[PDB]
């Protein structure tokens, strides 16, 4: 049946959420409370969308975010414990409520890593990426504040939606050629910070972050210089690469060599080139953690919505279908 739902007023928000839902309190990330779970015991995470009808923009973002967050099965990716309305019909339909698990502990907060532990969080993130990348999602923002990790290293990937430090090159250059490496571009400058205990190309603005990359990537090579179509794109990237050259081996004194060959691998300038997710899992650096019979693929995901323009009523009601349909994970 439906569930009886009470009303609240925090940090001035109306909150109205099934009983099961006791003891909000809110946290830090928009309209979150953490709540206590009276069905499993547990603390969870609830988020009141905000303004998620307001326009045809939002309106598709609140079903773009919800039909992502249903199709996410994966134990390195945040997945969806619950969602709700408190309207009775779509007639009345006009606030979306999201559960999640209580992350409250990012990358950042939880580093001084050995080898073992730079190993299995790099393990985890590209097995979570490989399962995103298989369903042909792109994350375009993997860096330390998107990667939850509990007190035994576990790490899911999510978005609470500076990221140019961990921005693919062909991004803030305007390359035509854009593929899901980009998000392993990010992988390469997160292990690079968790080896060094620095970020790695810390720019102040695009175009010194630029110069900060290809001072160690070096100069875009004859094969990528072919796939550029522009004069004043190849004029411009070869006058970005003036800062005297560094070299991989020196930046990564002391990293176990393989780490430093993966990474040279990862932070590659030609995303053609760019190592995927599923050959990193398979790479030497992994083979305490890398198994190939648990490393699975998505379901296919219908993204045929991503390239519509609709009416807000057309989002809205493909929003509320969602909704209605939504199958809770079991207990
Ligand atoms: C527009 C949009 C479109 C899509 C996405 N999207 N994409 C992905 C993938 C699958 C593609 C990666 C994942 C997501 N969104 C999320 O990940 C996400 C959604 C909802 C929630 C709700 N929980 C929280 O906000 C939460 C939970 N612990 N804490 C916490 C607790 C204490 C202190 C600090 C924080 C929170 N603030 C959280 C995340 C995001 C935005």
């Amino acid at each position: 049946e439906r569930p009886t739902f009470y009303r609240q007023e925090l940090n001035k928000t109306i909150w109205e959420v099934p009983e099961r839902y006791q003891n909000l309190s809110p946290v830090g990330y928009g309209s979150v409370c953490a709540a206590f779970d009276t069905k499993t015991g547990h603390r969870v995470a609830v988020k009141k969308l905000s303004r998620p009808f307001q326009s045809i923009i939002h309106a598709k973002r609140t079903y773009r975010e919800l039909r992502l967050l249903k199709h996410m099965k994966h134990e390195n990716v945040i997945g969806l414990l619950d969602v709700f309305t408190p309207a009775r019909s779509l007639e009345e339909f006009n606030d979306v409520y999201l559960v999640t698990h209580l992350m409250g502990a990012d990358l950042n907060n939880i580093v001084k890593l050995t080898d073992d532990h730079v190993q299995f969080l790099i393990y985890q993130i590209l097995r979570g990426l490989k399962y995103i990348h298989s369903a042909d999602i792109i994350h375009r923002d993997l860096k330390p504040s998107n990667l939850a990790v509990n007190e035994d290293c576990e790490l899911k990937i999510l978005d609470f939606g500076a990221t140019r430090w961990y921005r693919a090159p062909e991004i803030m250059l305007n390359w035509m050629h854009y593929n899901q490496t980009v998000d392993i571009w990010s992988v390469g400058c997160i292990m690079a910070e968790l080896l060094t205990g620095r970020t790695l190309f810390p720019g102040t603005d695009h175009i010194d972050q630029l110069k900060l990359i290809l001072r160690l990537v070096g100069t875009p090579g004859a094969e990528l210089l072919k796939k550029i179509s522009s004069e004043s794109a190849r004029n411009y990237i070869q006058s970005l690469a003036q800062m005297p050259k560094m070299n991989f081996a020196n930046v990564f004194i002391g990293a176990n060599p393989l780490a430093v060959d993966l990474l040279e691998k990862m932070l590659v300038l030609d995303s053609d080139k760019r190592i995927t997710a599923a050959q990193a899992l398979a790479h030497a650096y992994f083979a305490q953690y890398h198994d190939p019979d648990d490393e699975p693929v998505a379901d296919p995901y219908d993204q045929s919505f991503e390239s519509r323009d609709l009416l807000i009523d057309e989002w809205k009601s493909l929003t509320y279908d969602e909704v209605i349909s939504f199958v809770p994970p079991p207990l």
